[PDB]
């Protein structure tokens, strides 16, 4: 599982509209979000993670950060997830 | 080992940003880098202490947002991929 997470400049119109097009561009790639600025996707071999990673460097923004994790299914399930108004609740 | 907390926190409200300053200084607090403006990792070097942690993000939650705890060795971190944003057209010193 490859995790890719990016902190992007968003003062400007400009900045959020090159940050809305490498947000298009990894969902374009098969990414799913995973919470804002963090998104994920399976690959089945290194060979394609590496193919992976070369595309974004290729089509990264003009500025920021973007970092790119690797993980294990395991590992990745194993996420502690917390949530601020943690309630289910129907109307 | 290395916790990776990536936390999503509204920004909208007056509200919203002090409490994401609140979350971020109890993270400097707690020994926490800042890799991003929304990415914080700690070094582990006792798997016990991981389960602490976990607890004392737990109890110290922000009132709104979704913050989620990674545990990744050391060699998965030392070898993330750091990409910098760069104009395909940029000129070279």
């Amino acid at each position: 599982r490859v995790i890719v997470f990016f902190d992007l400049p968003v003062i400007t119109p400009e900045n959020r509209h090159n940050y809305s097009v490498f947000r298009k561009y990894l969902i374009k790639s098969g990414f799913i979000m995973q919470q804002k600025s963090v998104y994920s996707k399976l690959v089945l071999n290194l060979t394609n993670r590496d193919s992976i990673v070369k595309s974004i460097e290729k089509n990264k923004p003009p500025e920021g950060l973007v970092e790119v994790l690797t993980v294990t299914e395991k590992q990745y399930a194993k996420m502690e997830i917390i949530i601020g108004e943690s309630k289910t609740e129907y109307l």
